[PDB]
């Protein structure tokens, strides 16, 4: 698992479930082709985005679609969705752990990098 | 100012001094359309973005340059930048502050947003 | 001042109003002393909780009462309070804004610091 | 194990290894005794700190020696350690993760509690 994905929800102290994202690969053409996707696990993770081979050096976008979580939830949210978007393995392949953690009008990302 | 953004620097303390931004505006074919850039200041703000009557209802992204920031100060940053997608005005007007906190494999972002 | 606090609401997108703090100094015998205590105001800040010849050299302790906050508002929180504890002024005089930003089940805290 | 902590330096994007805690209980007297302690793997975790049948209700603080973890990396931090204290188990038991993001003038905390 070359490339995984952990969300939080900091207003009721719990893992994010069921909250979709896409990835996103920078195409030669400055657009953004469609890559993978899922939704987070009960755990709030989502894994087996994509395999080693598959995972080359590039710049990758991930969709993390908030907006549809908050508003489930019944609270008004700020953001459109959460962007993190990064330039993969240009030290070669190591392991991505990308991790946001929500509130309604504010979020943070982190990447571990192992 | 009905937009305004601030960049804090994690690593040294300091406000984000010359950090770039982009801000766009969603149009109605779906294409995002320049709408107004700047850097922030020596307080690391970035004031008079647009005016009142400019900022209508719509939705914004604000494109922030972390990665030539980190670049600048030695340091090979994870993101190429930092995202802020939002719907404006869509009640009214309102005031926006965008506050950005930056670390070279971490950030934030947060809305204050005032009526 | 040389010492002011900024607390902001993650939930509400909106400064947090008339939180409680309190300020110590550890005193020579390791003890806590308390230094000064105020709550903020509209705009999330708290100004003139000492002046120049008072803070000295020192370890600090700002104790947020983020509990009464969530609770005020409906909401029961995970922390019982948010601290900052620092070392001020080792090198001389500085001007410290430590900025709290508020969830309920989550906290951050930043340091601004300028000669 | 009810009670797990978990830190990631945001400056280096890796776990945050060999980070000294200890873990208080609010006392009768409003003192706080010593109850638990550990330093994080190598993943950045630190685990098997008490047992469901030690961990009652009560105020408990864990304390997060950053200040030596900024210093070993040579990096002059601002704070002299990260305090967390909360509430434990006032709905009964279940389980605590507390999560530590680590900058030299900044730090992030968050509780998932499931
Ligand atoms: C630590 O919580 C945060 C607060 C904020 C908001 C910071 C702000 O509004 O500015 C306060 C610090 C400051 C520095 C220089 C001048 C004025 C205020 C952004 C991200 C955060 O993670
Ligand atoms: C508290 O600062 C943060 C930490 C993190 C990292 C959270 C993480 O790595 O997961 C912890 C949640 C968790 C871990 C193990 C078992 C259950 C839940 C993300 C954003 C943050 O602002």
């Amino acid at each position: 698992c070359p490339l995984m994905v952990k969300v939080l929800d900091a207003v009721r102290g719990s893992p994010a479930i069921n909250v979709a994202m896409h990835v996103f690969r920078k195409a030669a053409d400055d657009t953004w082709e469609p890559f993978a996707s899922g939704k987070t696990s009960e755990s709030g993770e989502l894994h087996g985005l994509t395999t080693e081979e598959e995972f080359v050096e590039g710049i990758y976008k991930v969709e993390i679609d908030t907006k549809s979580y908050w508003k489930a939830l019944g609270i008004s949210p700020f953001h459109e969705h959460a962007e993190v978007v990064f330039t993969a393995n240009d030290s070669g392949p190591r392991r991505y752990t990308i991790a946001a953690l929500l509130s309604p009008y504010s979020y943070s990302t982190t990447a571990v990098v192992t």
